[PDB]
């Protein structure tokens, strides 16, 4: 029986995270059920942090991200965390009411987001193809994260601070005994006052264990692909291009191109693969969108984007069982939200307010708390 103040169950971007803010002040040990941290969806993401992108109170959190990312504290990483990719979303459908709507939302939060006309954006991104675009949307302000660097710098910190992080650990049994939480594994059994479920797409599932009523999470699927440009074109520095709709992405990536239809579907929480019709879907319609040529892509994936019914993330206690906090419901944002949320989460966790950065980005607790949720 091993002993913590936090418990975390998940080593993705949220359990990393958490585990990281907590870890200054408290021992903190991390159960994770595969072999490595990252295998299910914070290995699976296309890496891009965009602030007018999800709900309100997503933008919230990934705009309060920023100030770590950009300068995380000495020993963190050895390189930067984000790396330039503005983004573009054009308007291939004719739709100039939505067009407008999209812009000045995004401008009001992004001062510097401009409206493009089609010949900007075709000089920007030059396999458009024109007779398609009838405007865009840029943003200067995006960035690629380098998720790798991002999420051993927040493990590799636990560990400094005397924490663990558990690997080939899956917590099998939960149970609330003499005012602790006690797990059990196959690996050994762990106790501590606070639980924290940061176990993704699986976070009912960590509740129903638990005997907590859960938040409703739904996983969907999204999948993504890697193909390879013209080899007489220079494609490393385009944005981030999105559709107006979302119906698909492309970005550069390593000399390669990744693409994805962008897919939301479904599923319950798994080991999830690729399907053949979502990667045929997004090679389709980057082809009416562009002159580009997809050969079989050379690696295709898919990973769960895991949501609740208003679309914003989860960060808070359980009502009516002590000791039980949720870090849920990243949905398609956890990693661009990870800094600040796990900034707020380990306030939370401790009883503390949130810090004065996070308040001023107006996030306040309710917002993020578990209650606002079921009747
Ligand atoms: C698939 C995917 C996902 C994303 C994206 C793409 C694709 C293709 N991107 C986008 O399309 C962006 C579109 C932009 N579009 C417009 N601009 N217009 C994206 C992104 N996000 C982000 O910011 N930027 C991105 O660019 N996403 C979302 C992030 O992928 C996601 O939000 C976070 O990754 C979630 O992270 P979490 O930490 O919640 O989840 P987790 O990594 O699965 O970890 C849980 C751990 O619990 C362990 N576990 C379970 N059960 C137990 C147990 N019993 N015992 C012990 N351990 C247990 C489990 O084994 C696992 O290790």
């Amino acid at each position: 029986m091993i002993e913590a103040d936090y418990l975390v169950i998940g080593a993705g971007i949220a359990g990393a995270s958490t585990g990281y803010w907590l870890s200054a002040h408290g021992r903190v040990v991390v159960l994770e059920r595969e072999a490595q941290p990252g295998y299910h969806s914070t290995g699976r993401s296309a890496a891009h942090y965009t602030v007018a992108y999800g709900t309100p109170q997503v933008r919230a959190l990934t705009a309060a991200s920023r100030a770590f990312f950009d300068n995380p504290p000495a020993g963190f990483c050895e390189h930067p965390l984000l790396s330039p990719r503005p983004e573009m979303v054009v308007d291939f459908s004719d739709d100039p009411e939505e067009l407008r709507r999209q812009y000045e939302s995004g401008k009001a939060l992004v001062p510097q987001m401009r409206l493009l006309d089609a010949e900007q954006a075709c000089s920007i991104v030059p396999v458009l193809r024109r007779d398609k675009v009838f405007g865009a949307t840029y943003d200067p302000t995006g960035a690629d994260i380098d998720t790798d660097a991002l999420h051993q710098g927040y493990l590799r910190g636990i560990r400094r601070n005397q924490g663990q992080v558990l690997c080939n650990h899956e917590a099998l049994e939960i149970r609330r005994v003499d005012g602790a939480w006690e797990v059990r594994c196959d690996a050994g059994s762990y106790r501590a006052a606070v639980l924290v479920n940061a176990a993704g797409a699986w976070c009912d599932a960590i509740a129903g264990l638990a005997g907590v009523r859960p938040l409703g999470l739904q996983p969907k699927r999204r999948s993504a692909f890697i193909f390879a440009p013209p080899p007489g074109i220079d494609c490393h520095d385009w944005p981030m291009l999105v559709s107006l709709d979302e119906s698909f992405f492309l970005k550069p990536d390593a000399g390669m191109l990744l693409g994805s239809p962008a897919n939301a579907d479904p599923v319950e929480a798994h080991d999830v693969q690729p399907e053949q019709l979502d990667i045929a879907t997004g090679m389709y319609l980057i082809e009416e969108a562009t002159t580009l040529t997809i050969r079989r892509p050379e690696h295709t994936w898919a990973g769960l984007r895991s949501f609740v019914a208003d679309g914003d993330l989860v960060a808070g206690y359980a009502a009516n069982a002590e000791g039980f906090f949720w870090v849920a419901a990243q949905g398609g944002y956890g990693i661009q939200t990870s800094a600040a949320m796990g900034e707020a989460s380990a306030a939370l966790i401790r009883h503390q307010p949130l810090p004065a950065h996070l308040r001023e980005h107006g996030l306040d607790e309710a917002m993020l708390s578990p209650r606002r949720l079921s009747p």
